[PDB]
């Protein structure tokens, strides 16, 4: 089994037993600790259901997915070898229903796909044929036997203590500092809980050296006893802020912190990976720190009702008083009988106090309003993110989540990865819950993998306790998981190699298009897997490289265009599989982007609302590295413009109407093709002002054939969005008129955007996490509260609709103004 370590470990990308990084044993504790979940729900999985990952959802089928059908008789092309026969099937039948309704064991596995339509479940509550449906595309199945179970076969007193709590700091040493010649440096060392500082006691100011030595005791105003579980040691050396380094004060065993320690530093507000309990692995070239310390237990008036009602009322980001807080802790057995008022309420709670916390346990152990209240996303995320350190509070946050079906995990798997650094502990309720819905289904399970093995790779400050996380579920994923994994991690790996040996060598001359071509020539002859899954699609199955296609992109950071074949031999189509292939850019922040928008359209499929949104597959691999899906048949907005008059930006209304026009035959088509503009079209413009990136240049904008509008390059990221006279030109308008689409596309996107404000906790909680855990240069207090303002926060439904009107009246005032500037900058 020693060769098993070593490939755990190479699909990990770090050492879990390496121990070189360590002042304890949590991580080692930690490993162990999630042995019993890993078991417990290996046991549990019925191991059919498992092997065939049913993709199924328990949600109403949209009213515009409804239309789509005749007389509740969908068809469904049935294939056994070369033949094939139709079917009339009840869209509430099941799969077995229709089988018998056939030969009138062998199941319906997807032709060209590794998807299966099994399961008590009707055919319309499978996501696959509410794809086909939506994309108006036929459902063909082919008829195989079910996959054998047995491949996924897996591998066999604290409160007695009245001092006041301190710690002695002896000094920081480092081998070489900056050039700058010669500032003053003092320590700073916060007493932090859930980036509420309890206590904060200073050093004095020393002359910046190599070696600084204090020897002094720093006395804190809070009691030891008064110390709550997850409250952080910050220490932190100023000159402003240059290093910062977290000591947990009460281990994971319930021991007050003791002895000395030498914690190795991270270099240089809102930024997750401050929380971080980890310490520098760079021992040669980090600053460090010397110090000395020397278990815990387990009616109202009229106006006061008003009072603390509007206080519930309020957004996530509106700051408590003092005040409000007193309000909400004495009236708490009122406030609790609002799910909506806990975020607020656990805000009111003195952590710094043994007697508070304790009531505050009381409290939670009356949770009958919580438990069965509706389970409300939002709300849940609110309480796992950097502002609540309890793991009390967190745990009945994970409890709700319990309620997920797989459908909408998939929707928040992303993100709630990213919470597990808001964690104190490596061992939490999130953490487990996130590996256990890991085990139960495969599809989560392989985008868990990869979103582990992206933080794995580029995050010192969590690699760590992503490492023990990941490799829990890898002895539980099973045989043939690990296999795919292998073959996955192997492809990308020799992919990423090439496509660094090719940046090194603007135009892509022959001597660059030969090299390439020969270097594929040499990994796909006997040196690359035969086959592999797609990382951004565990559907598809990639096979040989189409040498002829695969390119180098024009563009100054070097992307490889590459093409596959379907492995799959009963797949219907010959196109090719499209995958793009970047280092220069961290498609970590696309990535929490494209999520966003994946989120925004369900929201909209609420209200029955569809934007044709094109969130493509982009997975981050490693640094600055990873992959892109390749939408077919698109080209960027200004390329169709260059195409009359390139070098100059002389842009032209109708071109984009002429290039519609000559890519359908039928002119029914380009009518799809207008309508399908208009609508996704709306959808960009509501969600990207949302977000607050809506100024783009339009050659970070793209459009299908068929009129598919959508954006791309998110890391690089004046008018509030993109809606220029050449897009309204496609509507029938230009300058001081409308049209029967034009008044289309206003009433569409007022109703986007008042259906995104009917979810404005949501988004808030989402938007701020993305700063936190995933946009390090924007972590401000108003970088945060930009999509406050955005969404109209506290507002009537009339303004609000106003107002987004007015946003795009001030498209039509600029036109081509700020595209013109985009063309002198990003062009010259
Ligand atoms: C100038 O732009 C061009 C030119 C030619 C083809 C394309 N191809 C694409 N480019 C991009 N961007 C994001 C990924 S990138 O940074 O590696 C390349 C840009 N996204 C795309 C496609 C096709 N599908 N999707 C989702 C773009």
């Amino acid at each position: 089994s020693q060769a098993f370590q070593r490939q755990l470990t190479a699909l990990i990308g770090y050492d879990v037993t390496d121990v070189s990084n360590v002042h304890d044993d949590e991580l080692e504790f930690t490993r162990r600790g999630l042995v019993t979940p890993r078991m417990a729900e290996v046991a549990s999985r019925d191991p059919k259901l498992y092997a065939m990952h049913p993709w199924v959802t328990s949600k109403p089928l949209p009213e515009y997915l409804w239309k789509k059908i005749a007389n509740n008789c969908i068809f469904i092309v049935i294939h056994r070898s070369t033949t094939s026969q139709t079917i009339k099937v009840s869209p509430d039948d099941t799969p077995g229903a229709i089988l018998q309704s056939f030969f009138t064991d062998f199941v319906l596995r997807v032709c060209g796909r590794d998807e299966y339509l099994v399961g008590e479940t009707p055919i319309k509550n499978f996501q696959w044929v509410r794809h086909c449906l939506k994309n108006g595309e036929e459902i063909h199945v082919v008829l195989d036997t079910p996959p054998d179970p047995a491949l996924d076969e897996v591998r066999k007193s604290l409160w007695d203590c009245d001092r006041k709590f301190r710690v002695k700091i002896r000094g920081i040493d480092i081998p070489v500092l900056p050039r700058n010649t010669d500032l003053t440096v003092f320590v700073e060392a916060n007493i932090q809980h859930g980036q509420q500082v309890l206590c904060q006691r200073r050093t004095s100011p020393k002359p910046f050296t190599e070696e600084v030595l204090w020897n002094v005791w720093l006395e804190f105003s809070i009691k030891i006893k008064d110390l709550p579980k997850g409250a952080l040691l910050n220490l932190q050396i100023y000159c402003q802020l240059l290093y910062y380094v977290n000591l947990l004060l009460i281990d994971h065993r319930f021991l007050l912190r003791r002895g000395e320690y030498v914690l190795h530093m991270w270099q240089i507000s809102f930024n997750a990976d401050k929380l971080t309990s980890a310490t520098n692995p760079d021992k040669e070239n980090s600053m460090s720190i010397s110090i000395l310390l020397d278990a815990l237990p387990k009616e109202m008036p009229n106006q006061l009702r008003k009072q603390l009602e509007a206080i519930i009322a309020t957004d996530p980001l509106n700051p408590l008083t003092a005040e409000d807080k007193e309000l909400l802790w004495h009236f708490r057995y009122e406030s609790l009988k609002h799910p909506k008022a806990y975020p607020k309420l656990f805000s009111s709670v003195k952590w710094g106090q043994q007697e508070i916390v304790a009531k505050t346990y009381q409290l939670l152990a009356r949770r009958e309003v919580w438990d069965q209240s509706a389970l409300d996303v939002g709300l849940t995320m609110q309480l796992l993110d950097c502002n609540f350190s309890d793991e009390n509070v967190r745990a009945i946050a994970v409890q709700k989540l319990e309620s997920l079906e797989d459908d909408d995990v998939l929707h928040y798997l992303l993100q709630l990865v990213q919470a597990v650094k808001f964690e104190p502990y490596h061992d939490s309720a999130l953490a487990r819950f996130l590996l256990k819905r890991g085990l139960r289904n495969k599809r989560i399970g392989h985008f868990l993998f990869w979103f582990l093995r992206s933080e794995i790779a580029q995050s010192r400050h969590y690699q760590q306790r992503f490492a023990v996380i990941l490799e829990a579920y890898l002895r539980g994923c099973g045989t043939a998981m690990l296999h795919d994994f292998t073959q996955q991690v192997q492809v990308i790996e020799m992919l990423q190699k090439v496509t660094l040996d090719i940046k090194s060598l603007y135009d892509v001359s022959s001597q660059v298009i030969s090299q390439l071509k020969q270097k594929l020539e040499n990994l796909q002859n006997s040196q690359l897997p035969e086959s592999f899954r797609v990382p951004y699609d565990p559907g598809l199955k990639a096979g040989a490289l189409a040498i002829e296609k695969c390119k180098v992109m024009a563009s100054k950071k070097k992307p490889l265009w590459l093409e596959f074949k379907c492995a799959d031999p009963t797949a219907l189509s010959n196109e090719t599989i499209g995958i793009i292939f970047k280092h220069g850019d961290d498609l970590r922040q696309d990535m929490l982007i494209l999520q966003i928008l994946r989120i925004m359209e369900s929201i909209w499929e609420t209200e029955s609302l569809d934007l044709c949104l094109l969130p493509y597959g982009c997975i981050s691999t490693g640094d600055k590295i990873g992959m892109i899906e390749i939408v077919k048949d698109a080209t960027t907005i200004a390329k169709i413009q260059q195409s009359t008059v390139g070098n100059t930006g002389a842009f032209k209304d109708e071109v984009l109407n002429h290039w519609l026009k000559e890519k359908s035959p039928t002119e029914e088509k380009f009518q799809a093709a207008v309508e399908r503009f208009v609508y996704s079209c709306a959808g960009y413009c509501v969600a990207t002002f949302v977000l607050g990136i809506g100024d783009r240049h339009n050659d970070n904008i793209m459009i299908t054939e068929t009129g598919n509008l959508f954006h791309i390059d998110f890391g690089h990221i004046r008018v509030p969005f993109v809606l220029t006279p050449d897009f309204l030109f496609v509507m029938g308008t230009s300058g001081k008129k409308t049209s029967p689409h034009f008044q289309k596309f206003q009433d569409i996107c007022v109703k986007a955007y008042l259906a995104l404000r009917h979810h404005t906790n949501l988004l808030i909680i989402l938007f701020s996490m993305m700063l936190m855990t995933g946009m390090p240069q924007l972590t401000s207090k108003e970088d945060i509260e930009y999509i406050r303002d955005a969404l109209t926060v506290g507002k009537n439904e009339e303004d609000a609709k106003k107002y987004f009107l007015d946003q795009i009246e001030v498209c039509r005032d600029k036109g081509w103004t700020v595209q013109f500037n985009w063309f002198l900058h990003l062009v010259l």
